[PDB]
């Protein structure tokens, strides 16, 4: 009955065109391509209907046939203009310059959206599968760790541990970290909340966390070098993914070569006295 | 006589091409489309005038008729180039490559503006219709609440309560909140200023707020997930939209299903002992 | 001999293609348009030379004449393609698809720069012409003021007063303000540094400021609503633009109408007991 | 055996299509242009295959020859449309409007990437070649300096000194600076960590730094005026590029002219009593 999925998402049901811009960036690429295509056809229909609205003014076109007009409208709106289907007199030539204004316009738009919904990057940060409470520097510290999956660095990265106990009727406690901030994050970061007299989970234990039905949330944010742009990430845990007394395994091996390396294979390994 | 509308706007009359870029992003889409269209026509007129400036150099064109030239200029600037109206000799062919440089250029521009004035997103945050001062955790706290209307989260969101009392001759007091910051805001947030000995509105009452003719302003800001981009929102209240002793109604229902839900229907409901 | 102009610029002479991107955004629009145009011509020359590099493969072209080729190259790179000058066999048709890849490419680029060097907005903030040191709330406060010239608001705006005394050999002191931050700035802001025992200019006087040959710098920054984008501004003063004992004149008139107004006409007015 | 190169890069070996967007921005321009070109050809092959998939419907084309189709597909997808190779009946004309949707689309994309991987600017900040520990204002201060190579200013710039001692097993200490922040950085900045009882390198000496095999990292960040966009920079030192007792040489000459100047020639000069 977790309020929060591992992926940081919420499990609350919400209850309730008017937000086009947002929606446009939001729909599955399948759907997006669809809509664009539809608007593409519809306008050409309109235009080709406007060419018929006057006496057929386009040359090399069958009489009253929309098939021809629609296709002239397309060749005309997309600036191919072979030269078979061609305008006639003032009326056609005007609808043409007007259609073209629209073509050029529609591109600007279509492109603007493409770019808007293209350049939203992911942090590419990995979260540890589990959380561990154990002694660090003489205090039962609760910690979790994250790693940068890419070569390029995230800079001025900051992370937030956040308890969500139940109590009445829901507490949102921002947990104090030994280090909330890292002016740069390129390999691995083990974030830790020392449990002390001000910690909410102070004196707390497993049975008491389950009783509060407490869950923990991680908010990562930073500015990715690769994108010269800001990025974020979430992840959530529950009392049943906290290894008590566990210690994370060292991810830095020294190679036979002698050169130091990072081994993301040990990233989820956790040591425990049994 | 409120200085501030509910929507956060100001009621002060201000007294006073030189700011083109701003203006361009600012005018109603109707007007914007207009201007672009105008510049579109005018240049073609210029160009078509430049084609006439030399002996008619374009083929299949009536003599001295601008109608033909203007339309050749359009087919030429928009790169349709059917092949009926076609250049001749050095002069025409040059104006052509020059016109085309301009077409391609004008698109880049037109598009750049489109995109600039397209990708300014709204926060899609709802503000509570009323403000309520009542006891919270043993102190007369003044509070108001806001909700995220979309699925996607706003992150590192922060809100500001701000008093605007009259006194001489106008005070701008930033009110201290129990929580100015939320590393994430996806459902509902009830912002609260505990009234204590440092509160400006400390000891204050309704009649005294009206006497100061005090108003309150809310500034919301955050970084929207949906847009990977920053967003803001304003809202303002007055002494006559503060329910004294009111309590906001809980917006989280637990469904018969057993799953928890958010009910924005109760968002404006406020309980009051009578 | 001011180190700093009113406009915040520096008067230090600096002593010393390798920075293309920056340069490209930096050069006068005249120059920018030029460069683009040049690259436009040069490539077409190259391409038209590549069409001649094979036997004339383009139809309706004079033999060996580059004039024809260059113009075919343009009609071809800009996708007009009338249909007079047309390709022949494998070679021409290939250079064509290759040229077109380049056309489409060059646009993307040209546009990208246009947009990059277009969407750098100005804050549109006015700085007061003079600075005044005088009593505010029982302390000789040094202050200056700025105003938002546009309707749209700047949000989370912050300002910095900064002394630049000479002493050996140059001090950079960030002056403490009564209010460094304004969660919103839509009309007028009077920024003030109370002179107290920690103020650098504490006990200081005019003759002593001139002796230190001290100057003051203002850094404004905020996030403009109009552009959904960040903006900045600078301005600098000198000891000979500080009215001692001066008071800024109130910029808010109440209209005969009864409605309150902002009068930027009084913005530079400063009252003084004589 | 430095963990960190002068350029701020790491020397850790990492151990391990699924990240297309990132990759696309990441690959050498040579490679990028390649991929785009490939996708350009492949689709045309597909389309030209779709034109053959029906009876040759394009006019002026040899039977079953893909050469013709592929080239018609290109003239058609890139909107040149000479008018030699032209469609026929419903089928061809449809694939045409469909191809064109794709052309226009592919541009939007190609461009979006171009722009994304174009507008990632460099700070253009120079780092001093060496670091020096020596007395400043009565305390052994460790300092290094950086300079703005361009005319345009970086604003709200901040720098971080960061020790990386070995100890078990690696310490990441953020060193306290006399000035971590500069609301503007246009010429030269000498950043300094006073060594006091809280300094990690307090009481430390050269032999002891080498023994800890300590290295130092500099993180620069700010918002460049030239780009109206955020920028960063890194640089790293080692115990063998710290001149003990060294003093940086003054970079500001006063010209014979009388005007003050900045001389980046002395930027790396360091004075030392011998
Ligand atoms: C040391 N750290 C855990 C603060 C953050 C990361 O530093 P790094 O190992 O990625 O360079
Ligand atoms: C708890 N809160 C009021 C601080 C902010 C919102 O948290 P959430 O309910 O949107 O996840
Ligand atoms: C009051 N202020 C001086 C802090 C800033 C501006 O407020 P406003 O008059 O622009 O709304
Ligand atoms: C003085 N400083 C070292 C803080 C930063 C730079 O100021 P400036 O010399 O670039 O104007
Ligand atoms: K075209
Ligand atoms: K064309
Ligand atoms: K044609």
């Amino acid at each position: 009955p977790r309020i929060l999925n591992s992926d940081g998402s919420s499990n609350i049901t919400r209850l309730g065109l008017d937000d086009h811009y947002h929606d446009l960036l939001t729909v599955s690429w399948p759907v997006f391509i669809t809509l664009i295509t539809g608007l593409y056809l519809v306008t050409n229909a309109l235009f080709a209907l406007a060419y018929l609205a006057c006496g057929d003014v386009i040359e090399n076109a069958r009489p009253g046939s929309f098939t021809d007009a629609f296709f002239f409208s397309v060749q005309t709106m997309a600036t191919i203009g072979y030269g078979k289907l061609i305008p006639i007199g003032p009326l056609a030539n005007t609808l043409v310059t007007l259609e073209a204004l629209c073509g050029m316009l529609g591109l600007a738009v279509a492109a603007s959206l493409i770019y808007a919904r293209f350049t939203r990057p992911t942090a590419g940060v990995l979260f540890s599968s589990r959380m561990v409470i154990s002694d660090f520097e003489g205090k039962p510290t609760l910690m979790m760790r994250l790693a940068n999956l890419r070569i390029e660095a995230i800079i001025e990265a900051d992370v937030h541990l956040v308890l969500v106990r139940s109590e009445v009727f829901r507490r949102f406690h921002d947990l104090t970290l030994t280090r909330s901030r890292s002016p740069i994050f390129s390999l691995s970061w083990t974030v830790m909340h020392p449990i002390d007299h001000h910690s909410p989970i102070y004196g707390e234990t497993d049975e008491t966390l389950r009783n509060s039905h407490s869950e923990f949330l991680v908010l990562f944010t930073g500015h990715h070098e690769a994108f010269a742009q800001n990025v974020h990430a979430r992840h959530a845990y529950s009392c049943d993914e906290i290894i008590w007394g566990g210690h994370f395994v060292d991810v830095f091996t020294t190679l036979p070569d002698g050169r130091r390396a990072l081994d993301l294979g040990k990233f989820h390994e956790i040591a425990q006295h049994h």
